This record gives C-alpha cells, structure tokens and sequence, in this order.
C-alpha cells in the first residue's frame, strides 16, 4: 500500500466519498438560497441532530447565521443536474429562490423533488479549519411516501467529488 | 409529501443514508480495536480534517480519548461481512485486534484490505446530544493504487442503516 505523510492540503481529499449531498435551503426575509453540502453527517439520535460543514466563502454561510434555521433535503438521482447547478453558482450572482421549492412548518425553504428533508433549528457553529460545522436540531421531517425509513434502492444521488455523480447499485446485502 | 414535527427521537434516522462507513482503528499500548462509523465527514481541506461521531457507549470512545490518535480506513464492498462484524460486537467482549491489520507511521492500527486510510491526530472532541464528534487532523495517507481512480466504480461499501449494505452503481455522470 502506497503512503505519504501530510504536508498540507491533500492532492485530493476524496478517499471517503461517495456521499449523499444534503441540499441546504435557507431563507432571510424574501431571499431564498440553496446549496449542496456533501460534508454532512448525523450527530445524535436522542435528540436528533444533523450537521452540515459550510465554507465561510459561501453566500449560504452568512444566511445561516442570520436565519438560524434551515432545511436539509435529500434528492433522487434524477435531480443530479439541478443539484450540481446549485453547487456551481452562488446566490451572490443568481436567484436560486426561483428553483421550485416550498416553505416548511418553520418557514425554511425546501427544494422540491426530494425523497426526504429535515427542518432544522441551528444549535451551534464550530470552526474547524476552513469550514464551519453548523449543527442543527431536527424539528420537522418530510418524507415522500413509497421511497424502516431507509431511502429506496438505487434512488439516492451520490457525489464522488470534482463534478462526478452516481447512485447506489440496486442490490443490497444484510449480513 | 408527508410531514411531522419531531417529538423526540425519530422513528428512523436514515433519510440521509447511505454513506461510507469509516473503520476507526485505535491502539492503547498492546490493545487494538476497530469500530465502523457511518457518521463521518470531511470538515476542512486546508488543513485536512476529518471527523467521526462516536457514542460514549462504544469501547472505542475511551480508547480514542486515551490515544488521541486513530486511523480511519475505507473498505471495498468485498469486506462487507468483516465491517459488519466489527460493528456488531464490542472490544469489551472480543479482541478485535485479531482482525488483520498493520501499524502506520504514527502507530495507529489500520484494518487490512482498505482501498484508502488516514492516520489522524485528534485535535478536538465535541459533544452533540448522545454522540461525541472526534475531529482529527490527517497526518498520513494510505492508498491502494489498484483500487482507486476515490474508490474505482462500484468498489465503495455503502451502509443504509440497520444491517443493510450496498455499493455504488458502476455508471457515473459529470455534467
Ligand atoms: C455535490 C456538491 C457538494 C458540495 N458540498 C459542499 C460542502 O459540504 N460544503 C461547502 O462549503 N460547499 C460545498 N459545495 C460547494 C457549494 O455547493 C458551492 O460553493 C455553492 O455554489 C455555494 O453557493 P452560495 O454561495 O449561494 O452559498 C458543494 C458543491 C457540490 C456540487
Ligand atoms: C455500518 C456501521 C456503522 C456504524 N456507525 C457508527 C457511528 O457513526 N457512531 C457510533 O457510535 N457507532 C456506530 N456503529 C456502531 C459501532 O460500530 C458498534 O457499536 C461497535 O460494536 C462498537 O464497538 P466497540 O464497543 O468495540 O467500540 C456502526 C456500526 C455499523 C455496523
Ligand atoms: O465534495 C465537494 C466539496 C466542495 C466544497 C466543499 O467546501 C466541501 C466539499
Ligand atoms: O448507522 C448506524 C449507526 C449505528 C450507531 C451509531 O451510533 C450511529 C449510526
């Protein structure tokens, strides 16, 4: 097995991909923005907490800090092009609010088409190097019925990094 | 789309699955332990930071706090049974150190068969509800050149939650 010591940022930091990119929707007054975050993870079951790692360079970062509420939405492979688009333009230059969406119970914007989504209340923000982790408490749940709560076979959009997307294979295995 | 408000822990917390389970390797003196963690994510590129979220209930948790160093290793679909096994028994009841493995540059144990692994130095630990986030700085990188392009198409092990695994589909897309 090849190895090297770290001397700075890695030539590629993709060894732990693919991952589901969570689409993070945030609204400040009338302005709605979305951006994908593949750096995301469950953080607690009881109580239910979920985190997104967001660069202070994103227009979304400042919006999270103002609103202190957001959505995290999980989309099917069929929306790879829209997801990539949201991840390739900034709300500083284009109105991503025109992407079809709806407002949740807490007034957070949820991108239409997802198989599931959380409404979150921001609890803490932690700086770790060049991104801040936004830790949200799940206060509502959206679920597209028909897709134990686990998303259906081959449905989930996967991101591999550097503009490359996939989906899970249809076959599953339960040891 | 169905929705409900959260009233406690969710009926299932799998909406954001599947993900890659990181195998978390830890060594304290002579004792070596391994624990899968599907709550994992990148947290910074420069410097390179990687996080794993670990219940205080895992044997591994105490070992991390003593060692303050650890491996995170990423395994091909072929090692699904062994990954699951490491995830369904405790170092309190079996010597998981008998799993074939090697010691890296910093002394952390790395589970053999990985297509990639990181040696990490523990930087910070944060409590979020019922798990602690271990934030490590990547100080060395292992790569199985033959198994990577990232894992090569369909290689990656995916966990969907509650004993159900998969792998990515071979076909990818880059718009
Ligand atoms: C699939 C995908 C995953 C992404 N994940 C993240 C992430 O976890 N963190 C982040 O800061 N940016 C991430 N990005 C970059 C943002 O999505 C991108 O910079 C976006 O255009 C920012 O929009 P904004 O400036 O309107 O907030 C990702 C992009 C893509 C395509
Ligand atoms: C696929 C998979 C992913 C897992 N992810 C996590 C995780 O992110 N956090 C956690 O605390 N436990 C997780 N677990 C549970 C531990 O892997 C499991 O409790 C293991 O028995 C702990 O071993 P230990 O007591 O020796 O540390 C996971 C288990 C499996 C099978
Ligand atoms: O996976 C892609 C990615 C892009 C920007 C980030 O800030 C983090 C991850
Ligand atoms: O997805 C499985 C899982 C198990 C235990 C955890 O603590 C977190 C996730």
């Amino acid at each position: 097995m090849r190895s090297y010591r770290a001397q700075g940022p890695l030539p590629g930091f993709y060894h732990y991909y693919p991952g589901v990119p969570a689409v993070v929707g945030v609204r400040v007054e009338e302005r709605v923005n979305f951006c994908p975050a593949v750096w995301n993870t469950g953080l607690s079951a009881d109580p239910p907490l979920f985190g997104v790692s967001i660069s202070p360079k994103r227009f979304t970062h400042g919006l999270l800090l103002k609103a202190r509420r957001f959505s995290a939405s999980f989309h099917p492979f069929g929306q790879k092009d829209l997801v990539h688009w949201l991840g390739s333009h900034s709300g500083r230059e284009v109105d991503k609010g025109q992407a079809p969406h709806f407002l949740g119970h807490t007034g957070v914007p949820i991108l239409e088409g997802a198989y599931a989504a959380y409404e979150l209340e921001l609890l803490e923000v932690h700086t770790f190097g060049d991104h801040d982790l936004f830790v949200g408490r799940v206060v509502a749940v959206w679920e597209e019925e028909g897709l134990k709560g686990r998303p259906k076979p081959g449905l989930a959009l996967l991101y591999y990094g550097k503009g490359l997307y996939g989906r899970p294979a249809e076959e599953t295995f339960a040891p």
